[PDB]
């Protein structure tokens, strides 16, 4: 029913974790259509150590990681609404990615915006489409498919 | 065969962006297959995900795309140290994957890339990556090799 | 300059993760004043103890983040951009005062470092200002430093 | 209540955690008047990697850090002595730093003892006051009013 | 009985990141035998500093693999897979003997362990084997283990 | 030369790095006789996180492994001295251990001081013995032979 989610309302939904929680706020949520998120880049994390010496890149698959998850995150909540109870037991896979081209390098100091829209959903398998934008400039391009089930 | 420490003399990436651990075989212009081993110990798995530890699909097709850097690197100038050392690589486009079974802890994850298109610093490469003869993972990736 | 991104923040600070605090300058007045900023992420390691299921970036780090921005001010005001002299000094931080902490600062808030130069006599400088985000001021500090060469 | 605490009793007492949670044992606890602790500080530290390179050095906005939590542990005590329960459910604030002066580096291989006295205290309000030592000398002084707060 | 994947490996032994050094048990014989392996690759915090431009996978840690393995053998052998059982165990290594090192280990080895029971009495359990990589024997090390009662 | 040496000398020295340089202090050395040296227990370690959670526990052999450091820094400067030059063209590679016994757990908080004597040595070939001790108190006691090689 909320638009607007925070790091807090983030964790008790994603099964995600560090270092893999890669989304730090929702700032537009409609149901079933769009989302839009984002997540601050800073040289204060790991993934610089390796990507690469000297030249903070972050990696451009992390950027689509960040995408499903914004996604995900809209999945969920577009089929149970908030519930972090039926949401603590889900997971989810990555099924497809397509077309996915990258413009512009993200790096630290950058908010790196996810804008998701929802292709097409049956049941649990979301295929979302959309961009990553710094400074409202698409600096990637992305169209995925992801299915969220229950741990078994 | 090359083993970790001649990637690490081709490749610019370092821990934890470094996934390629041999290469086991290459065939310049051509192909080349190569893999690395899934151990519970490794950072990703805390956060992807607890008391469930999947190898992020995302992290394939990295592994995949390093796989081919290290073929386009050694196709453009053989295995030379000191022109590597100079260049990073970039990501440019991703598509055509698809995610048929989860990599775990335990795993050996081969990487089997085949040049389908190349020009300068821009390589196109497409493959999969299997676990035991089997097909966990299919995708095309285009690259670029710069300064 | 005026603009310094990370790689030029690099070149300038010695210091490294996970205690580089400072992703980017956006303006720098020699002598005067500077702002930058360090974004915050749940992809921070601190975040897994501070604390679990309540991401709060230390205050400790807002005042240190707010030191290494001094630092850069204090050094390219002597030197303007030399990474070679850079390689040979030392910003060594002798005191901290009247700091308060208004609002939390958390994944996601883009930290915003304002100081200014309050006092500078031979070696020792005195810079103090507030760490910002969305223009609201979040915490204060008054930071004295000491310059020396390296060893 | 005791007045010598160890790791596992820190764990069930104060929230932080690592990287973050820096008191590794209590020697000595007056309730609402003084503390004794400390932390040893080893190279195995991942902080290091940083602060800097070729050169470890403990920094010295985590030195005021170990004694905020001293004094956290002290205030804990002091109003529900040793509650595993109700400490789960908190948290602590900082709410203003004066008075540091920082004397000596501190280095891989120092037992940083913390030292800290009530100066001022109501309710979840406590304002401590004292020094930091490594072999009976003072490395660090410093002066902090922190607040715990329902980890609402 | 048969094998065991990470998921129940998780479920007995304690063990957590960074130090849980067994990825898969494909062999086990109550009171007998067991044969398991952790998977080496670069991308292990470890290699960051042992060492700088050489990985070797330490040997200390083929012998903490080779003990969780001997372990897990021991438990499983009076428990079988009993994860309630398990939370109520405590398995440490009074002693270790006999260790020699053949051959280095690095990133993209299949690291095997393979731990027989030399000798048990109540719950001190003594075992003994070698790790191996490609068939050849990269290690050797006999353990002696108590099991007791948690807490 | 020297009988005491800090994190500082002991990174010149020895090749290992974080998170393996297990020895943060050297209080002793004779040549060709002995060492005693310590290595600082604290919470703030990644190996706690899993070893084990609620219950940190300093790993046995992580206690030979700073055992077999020391032996190596010994073994070293028995045969350059204060080396830096030659110390990064040579590595201590371990060829066998005997004789461990764990007397009693290690835990943060914990200075654990290794104490090792040259048993004998024949060029490039050391075996030592010796104990980890916390508070006078044998933790660990351990015999480990040696190699001197090149590093290349
Ligand atoms: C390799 O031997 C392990 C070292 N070791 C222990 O593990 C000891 C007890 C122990 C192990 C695990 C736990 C434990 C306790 C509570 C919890 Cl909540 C958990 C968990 O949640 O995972 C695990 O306690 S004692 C020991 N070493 C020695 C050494 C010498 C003498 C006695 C013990
Ligand atoms: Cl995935
Ligand atoms: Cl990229
Ligand atoms: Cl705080
Ligand atoms: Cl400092
Ligand atoms: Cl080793
Ligand atoms: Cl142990």
């Amino acid at each position: 029913l909320q638009s607007q989610f925070f790091i807090e309302h983030i964790l008790q939904i994603l099964p995600h974790r560090y270092p893999m929680l890669l989304v730090d706020r929702i700032t537009e949520l409609q149901a079933n259509q769009k989302i839009v998120a984002y997540k601050n880049i800073t040289f204060n994390e790991d993934v610089f150590n390796g990507h690469f010496p000297n030249k903070p890149i972050f990696p451009g698959v992390l950027i689509v990681e960040g995408m499903a998850q914004s996604g995900g995150f809209l999945a969920f909540t577009s089929l149970w609404g908030f519930d972090p109870e039926i949401a603590k037991t889900k997971i989810v896979y990555f099924m497809t990615i397509d077309k996915v081209k990258f413009r512009i390098p993200v790096t630290p100091g950058d908010r790196l915006e996810y804008h998701l829209e929802v292709l097409k959903h049956k049941g649990m398998i979301w295929q979302v489409g959309g961009t990553a934008q710094v400074d409202g400039k698409v600096v990637a391009e992305a169209e995925l498919k992801a299915m969220i089930a229950e741990r078994e």
